[PDB]
């Protein structure tokens, strides 16, 4: 038996889960840990570097050939002098509008099927509570992974019955495809009771196990540790978490010097009330509230008694405290606050430092940031569906619609002039 | 008999939809949930989803086709010079307009039929108060399938008398108009007495039983479990239990303190009232809150007395607590506020992570998603039948009118010049 | 509200009348039950705004006399 110093279910530990989901604490600062758990941002961000590694390949060849393909199938022209750009356009908006919402029906139901582990919401709890995150690696057997392909290989049939070019790409890119797919099933946030993570004294290589089987673990920010054997947290809320205790008993201080201040006199020696009218209201609070007195024995002596009324004030440090967890939360992680003009808190939202800090480590120690990418802080303000015409508007795939464009305007400019 | 945790028909579940529609608490917030769950926006994404897979199918082909046909049936022609796009464009939009209320008519019949369900109004609490919703597939005989098809036959036959284009694309999608009324009308949302949610303990995979019958159910949000045996939530509503708690156990203490300080004096030792002139309601004043002394025996020794006179201050957490309400609902789902200038709070709408947190996991689990399609939030604003007149404008149906505008120019324009 | 069959009905002096269910309440072991719609919303604060006036009438009708006395 070694003496290891342990971490994760003391009560420092496991009181912090219970007040960041608010079952002790609670203020307006509440609500900006949860704009830090959306887990459709994962998913936005996930299909996003998806489609970015999925469009950027063949953008040069195949935006010949199949112009070739429809031109011979169809050459008709009158004229060259108005149509022509006006072919152009709708030629161009109608290949985008194909693949897009190909690739986005086949994005669409490969993440909606299984993207919704929903980890997430848990992994920026133990990012920001402890620093680090226990998960146990799920496996299976492989005939399930058989399955997957099964699934995928239905995804891009749809695809095949959507648009020829859609289905060529993912017929590119359905290795990569169905590799990010089984790293997407691959772990849980090890959301399970009997669970621990500990520090062996002997060689600081902290470990976790889940009832006895070891597990392995993301370890972001390692806390300090000294002959002090309890040992101090960098993270975030381990910053606040005394003056949200002295918040909590400063609620259970007024809470009981107000119940004990409930009668009109002191001296020395349930929708009950609504309904029923004032003649009773005024019987059954009469006995609601027995006034009681109170005694002890002294001999040839009394006391000379004084009173005190008073209730602890609780905006002071409320909007103390609010603010702390406001001004920490952009500072520790910078997200920002759009408004319009005059506006008041009209957003806010992940910004380049947060994405940075949360999505990418979380892809990283998931592994699929070995093809992906940050998604732009601007785009992750917009839809599920819209991203991607600007995603591959990012790319060249729009950008050699001009160069095409011109090199057809030439074509048949040298047939006019 | 099995040991399982058990977490729907408690006291801390239970208590969440009491107040949550009103019972117990209340708020200027309460009403930013009842904004959530407007049952029409469903039938507003429903019908936009349906819309927009009608009216991209046969935007190529059949506007050459119908166009020679009323071509060849009226060719008459005065001048190419003026009358020409003025022809043209009361010609696209009677094209526009008639497609419209067909498809209006038709979507309008079978919405208001048998789309008042309402469950999205329960949806959106379990999903806000437990983060998981219990249904009960309900299922009839087959025949059932055969009278729906006569109601959406006979749907299409005032299609019929009503437009042949719309008849076409009606024609064309019934198979999937089928699909969705009956995925429509597949469940319910549970909305049933004796209904129970739990979790076994051996193995975490919580599922419902409806009075000993087992059903399934979509969960969203694994709550967080442990060797607490009560297991905490994730979801906004259990984030302001306790604070709400708090508001209720000071509007009842507010209430006695108020109902015990009504005497003028204290010693120690129904609008029957407005009516009644003051002669004999001073009378009944009196007998209608009787003076009551207050005793216990003591020898040789009595009070050194004091006395209090307050209430709690109701304003100060009711202002806190609204925040609260507000800027939780507003981080959550990031719920719009249009305004005008110097305007106050002129909306609150949902926008576009709302529908993607709530609508298209609803549609998800609902699977008419494999058709379907997010409506952007700006669209959702506008009127039940204005909405597809941007709708097909959005696709190419309105689009394909400005090349066929091209051609007839250049058709017409080569006849002239 | 049938608890047998949850078909609620309404009648009129023992004649059976159809209805409109616009939004059905939801039903628990609960046996009243609670409605969905706005106006139950907000019940309750208006039965404390309603007792708090009757509550203000007896308060001002029982401190009308400028002295008061005890015997």
């Amino acid at each position: 038996d070694e003496a290891v110093i342990d971490i994760f279910p003391t009560g420092q530990t496991m009181s912090f889960l219970r007040l960041l989901h608010g079952f002790l604490g609670t203020c307006r600062g509440q609500s900006m840990h949860q704009v830090l758990r959306d887990p459709c941002v994962l998913r936005k961000q996930l299909l996003y570097g998806v489609c970015k590694t999925l469009f950027d390949t063949i953008t040069v060849r195949r935006v010949a050939e199949e112009w070739k393909l429809h031109a011979a199938l169809f050459p008709y022209r009158a004229l060259d002098e108005e149509d022509l750009e006006q072919y152009l356009l709708v030629w161009s908006a109608s290949l985008r509008q194909s693949v897009q919402t190909g690739v986005l029906g086949a994005l669409r139901d490969i993440l909606y099927q299984y993207a919704d582990n929903d980890d997430y919401g848990l992994y920026v709890d133990w990012c920001v509570t402890v620093g680090l995150v226990p998960l146990l690696d799920v496996k299976t057997k492989p005939s399930e992974a058989a399955e997957r392909a099964q699934f995928v290989r239905a995804a891009v049939q749809r695809a095949t019955e959507t648009h020829p070019l859609a289905q060529d790409l993912l017929q590119a890119n359905l290795a990569l495809l169905l590799q990010v797919a089984e790293r997407l099933g691959a772990v849980r946030v090890a959301n399970a009771p009997e669970v621990r993570v500990f520090k062996k004294v002997r060689s600081e290589r902290l470990e976790a196990q889940l009832r006895g089987k070891h597990i392995r673990l993301y370890v972001a920010a390692e806390p300090l540790a000294y002959e002090r054997d309890k040992l101090l947290f960098t993270t975030p809320v381990a910053h606040l978490h005394e003056e949200i205790l002295r918040y909590d008993g400063l609620c259970r201080h007024q809470k009981i010097c107000q119940l004990l201040n409930t009668f009109p006199v002191k001296v020395v020696t349930d929708a009950e009330l609504y309904h029923l009218p004032v003649l009773e209201a005024v019987r059954k609070a009469r006995d609601a509230a027995p006034f009681r007195p109170l005694a002890v024995e002294d001999n040839r002596l009394v006391a000379n008694s004084f009173f005190s009324q008073f209730v602890p004030g609780t905006e002071s440090l409320e909007r103390f405290l609010t603010q702390l967890w406001e001004n920490e939360y952009f500072r520790t992680f910078r997200l920002r606050r759009l408004v319009t003009h005059q506006g008041a808190e009209e957003a806010i939202v992940y910004s380049n430092y947060t994405v940075e800090r949360v999505t990418l480590p979380y892809l990283c120690h998931i592994l699929a940031l070995g093809t992906l990418d940050p998604v732009p802080e601007a785009y992750l303000q917009l839809s599920f569906g819209e991203i991607v015409a600007a995603a591959y508007d990012d790319s060249k795939f729009c950008r050699y619609v001009e160069l095409i464009c011109s090199r057809e305007k030439a074509r048949r400019r040298q047939m006019s002039r």
